[PDB]
């Protein structure tokens, strides 16, 4: 009984629709894409042609929603990276010492997350995906969404598919501006920080020997510093690649041409241990670009009139900086936030309302953590309202910054930092009284002077074929 239309088949409108299928007879997933049968790039994701970082706070959750594709994707070649212990992360402050295990993430192509999630979902066959069709209309009025309108690209034939409950899922391009005006709904606040990050990728095959078992190893921009912020990513995926990622605010973006890449990842951040590394690799693609980096919320749920049966999530709400690597692990919460309001209130008349108040709530972590720490670039543009971002941002940032200094070289404090940076505590988690007093208590190691690498790391970036 009862049915869901989610719009969009990507990452967030897998999860809601496997979410959505437990409360619902059927769920019909409208995307204008073609979807391939394997784990390939599509149009429709842009963004995977650069490193996505899946944060455990993330993970846990897709593993809550669909059972067993922690195992399927580390059985297709994914890694866990346990952190800090398996990530060599120079930071704003310096060297972050590996301390064991207390967070984890998934590193893999974002094509085989996709294809392993999307065929994870389709198990249940009261969800249909129906791709090659674009969305006219949401059915209705602005007092109650009913369904859509949709055309089928091959044929041009439209219809009207039926809903209890519309979700909209098309990520950061996201055509509910439209239907929403269209719809009769008042116009939502924007809210954006702009820094102007600009990321350029690409592809290696990363030295036989070091196939597995290889650290996630960043160079970080320092926030503090009054120069654009330029970072450095070198993360394992599948089949013995390693994917890399630089980027750079406004002033200090990477170029375009295959020589400029390593160059800008030798000279253009504040380390070199990237550009040293992939000096091991062969690369494999040509350097490509992406500018889709703003942080942009609608808050949609502070509309002054909200249809019932209507819930936008993903970066159809709230799309971040990328650097941060938030947006899959954001749109996970915002998912189970939805399953909160369903399980507290059915489809009674205020779900909808309630559960974009809800969601609102859910990537709230995610946005601040971004947004404080891209205000401060040289030329950042920003529209806001929230005096977080503004009035005291210093003394939330003097707090932030001892915090991120103290984890470096102390266990405790850095449990609770990677805890909430992989979005598995709340913000308030840190002024837990027995974090701060770990603050106070300062570093119990030395700061590294060296990239904290292993020795059997090291070892694995040469053969040693030619040696007798
Ligand atoms: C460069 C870059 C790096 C990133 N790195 C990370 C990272 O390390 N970690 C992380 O967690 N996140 C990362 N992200 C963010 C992540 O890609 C998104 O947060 C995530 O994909 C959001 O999922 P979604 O389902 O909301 O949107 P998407 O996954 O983009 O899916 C949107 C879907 O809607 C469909 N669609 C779009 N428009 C329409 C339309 N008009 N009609 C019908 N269908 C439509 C598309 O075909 C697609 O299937 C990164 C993003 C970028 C750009
Ligand atoms: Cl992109």
């Amino acid at each position: 009984t009862r049915s869901a239309v989610v719009l969009g088949g990507g990452m967030a409108g897998m999860l809601v629709s496997s979410m959505l299928a437990r409360h619902v007879g059927s769920v019909t997933v409208i995307d204008r894409d073609a979807f391939p049968a394997g784990p390939d790039l599509r149009k429709g994701v842009p963004q995977a042609r650069h490193a996505h970082i899946l944060w455990s706070g993330g993970a846990r959750i897709v593993e809550e929603l669909l059972p067993g594709t922690t195992d399927r994707l580390l059985g297709a070649g994914a890694h866990r990276i346990g952190i800090p212990d398996g990530q060599v992360s120079y930071t704003a402050y310096g060297w972050q010492h590996r301390f064991p295990e207390a967070q984890f993430m998934i590193a893999c192509s974002r094509a085989l997350l996709d294809w392993t999630v999307r065929e994870e979902t389709l198990r249940e066959e009261r969800i249909a995906l129906v791709e090659k069709t674009e969305v006219l209309a949401l059915l209705g009025d602005a007092g109650r969404v009913t369904g859509v309108r949709v055309r089928d690209q091959e044929s041009g034939e439209e219809r009207e598919v039926p809903a209890d409950l519309v979700v909209d899922t098309t990520g950061r391009g996201s055509p509910s501006k439209r239907l929403l005006a269209e719809l009769g709904l008042p116009a939502p606040e924007e809210e954006f920080v702009d820094s102007g990050m600009v990321y350029a990728t690409r592809l290696f095959r990363a030295p036989e020997a070091a196939a597995t078992n290889f650290p996630l190893v960043s160079v970080h921009a320092d926030h503090r510093a009054g120069r654009p912020g330029c970072n450095a990513v070198l993360m394992p995926i599948e089949d013995g690649r390693w994917i890399v990622t630089v980027s750079g605010t406004r002033g200090g973006e990477p170029p375009a041409d295959d020589e400029g890449f390593a160059r800008f990842a030798r000279d253009g951040v504040r380390h070199p241990l990237v550009g040293e590394l992939i000096a091991k690799a062969q690369p494999l693609t040509s350097v490509e670009r992406s500018r889709s980096t703003v942080n942009r919320r609608l808050h949609y749920d502070r509309l002054a009139t909200w249809p019932e049966g209507l819930v936008v999530l993903g970066d159809a709400v709230a799309a971040f900086n990328p650097v941060y690597g938030h947006g899959m692990s954001a749109a996970a919460h915002s998912v189970l936030a939805l399953r909160s309001q369903l399980g507290q209130r059915a489809f009674q008349p205020g779900l909808a309302r309630a559960a974009q108040r809800a969601i609102a709530v859910a990537v709230d972590d995610a946005w601040v953590l971004a947004t404080s720490h891209d205000i401060g670039y040289p030329g950042c543009r920003t529209q806001t309202r929230d005096p977080r971002l503004t009035r005291h941002a210093g003394e939330r940032q003097r707090v932030t910054d001892l915090v991120g200094l103290t984890a470096t070289r102390n266990q405790v404090v850095n449990r609770a930092a990677v805890a909430l940076n992989t979005l598995s505590a709340g913000m308030a988690s840190m002024q837990d009284p027995a974090v701060m007093a770990a603050v106070r208590r300062g570093p119990e190691v030395p700061a590294p002077t060296e990239p904290p690498l292993r020795p059997d790391e090291v070892a694995r970036l040469v053969s040693g074929a030619g040696v007798t």
